[PDB]
């Protein structure tokens, strides 16, 4: 799809058998979700956003469906005021910005 | 232009006679710059953000050139780890996300 930016670019995701929404975020290097259970091993990571800092769990090689497209990559779990799909996974969709 | 997202989508901006770079950020509702003097009146705002809160100055009807395109809108000034161009101004460029 093509979408314009008059509203937030929110898409449906499926991860670990649960359905959520997330914002396609070209300003985010990494994908960060809050409201989700992932199984298995993970590593502590701190990420830095406008408001300071947030401490996250890094899950590697996570299967995720984004607007219908299956991909695998890194997902960070931690407090974020909005679930975010970052460029790590947008590149897998061949996403572009156009103007 | 069309750009891909393997690298951060950074563009050149000109504002208030000052040249800067900024990230094109579809996850940001508003444009937020740190490293910049604007003249005139402004209002306090809190914007929220991944690691919490930031206190910003809101400047209205600010002339800004983004990748060569002249627009006017709202610019927030305050601490941000990265200058970001939000949807308030990308809609003025007719920007779209495509996949
Ligand atoms: C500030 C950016 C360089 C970085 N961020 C992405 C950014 O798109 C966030 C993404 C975002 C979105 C909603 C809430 C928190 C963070 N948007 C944001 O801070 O925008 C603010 C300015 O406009 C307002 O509208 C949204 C909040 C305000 S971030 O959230 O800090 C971030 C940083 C690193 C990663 N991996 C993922 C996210």
């Amino acid at each position: 799809p093509q979408i314009t930016l008059w509203q937030r670019p929110i898409v449906t995701i499926k991860i670990g058998g649960q359905l959520r929404e997330a914002l396609l975020d070209t300003g985010a290097d990494d994908t960060v979700l809050e409201d989700i259970d992932l199984p298995g091993r993970w590593k502590p990571k701190l990420i830095v956003g406008i408001g300071g800092f947030v401490k996250v769990r890094q899950y590697e090689q996570v299967p995720i469906e984004i607007a219908g497209h299956k991909v695998v990559g890194t997902v960070l779990i931690g407090p974020t005021p909005s679930n975010i799909i970052g460029r790590n996974l947008m590149t897998q969709l061949g996403a572009t910005l156009n103007f």
